[PDB]
């Protein structure tokens, strides 16, 4: 409805960069999805999330969740609630999140546009 960017988790990115607050279920949209060159694996899928003040291209499937893109239920525009996920750290500092069980709460279709005017997170 009204005021669409209460429908999104302000302040969950910096939360879960920083802090590394694990306890929340924070509700996120996705603005893109695309596939990783991956080789001979099954394929890994990058979002890029927001949270209505920031975006984060650092987030990874679980290779589980695949289906979840492959059927069509989670693409860009969809509103989402992360209930599992955990941050790794990669030797060059950057970090990752794998998200490990969500739940479509709006289809792309029910909600077709990027909320708010979100900017990408800085580290
Ligand atoms: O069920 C599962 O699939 C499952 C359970 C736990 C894990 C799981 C555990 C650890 C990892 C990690 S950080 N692998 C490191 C890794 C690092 C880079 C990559 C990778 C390959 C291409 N791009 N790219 C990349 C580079 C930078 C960023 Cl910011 C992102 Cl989001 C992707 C691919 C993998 C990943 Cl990807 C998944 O996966």
């Amino acid at each position: 409805g009204s005021h669409m960017v209460g429908q999104l988790s302000r302040g969950a990115i910096a939360a879960i960069m920083q802090k590394g607050d694990t306890n929340i279920k924070p509700i996120l949209q996705v603005i893109n999805i695309r596939p990783i060159t991956t080789g001979n694996s099954p394929p890994r899928y990058r979002l890029l999330m927001s949270d209505g003040l920031n975006t984060l291209s650092s987030f990874m499937l679980a290779t589980q969740l695949n289906p979840l893109v492959e059927e069509e239920q989670l693409s860009s525009n969809c509103v989402c609630q992360i209930h599992r996920f955990i941050v790794n750290t990669l030797k060059d500092g950057r970090r990752v999140v794998i998200l490990m069980e969500l739940e479509v709460l709006k289809s792309a279709e029910a909600v077709g546009v990027k909320i708010g005017n979100p900017v990408p997170y800085n580290e």
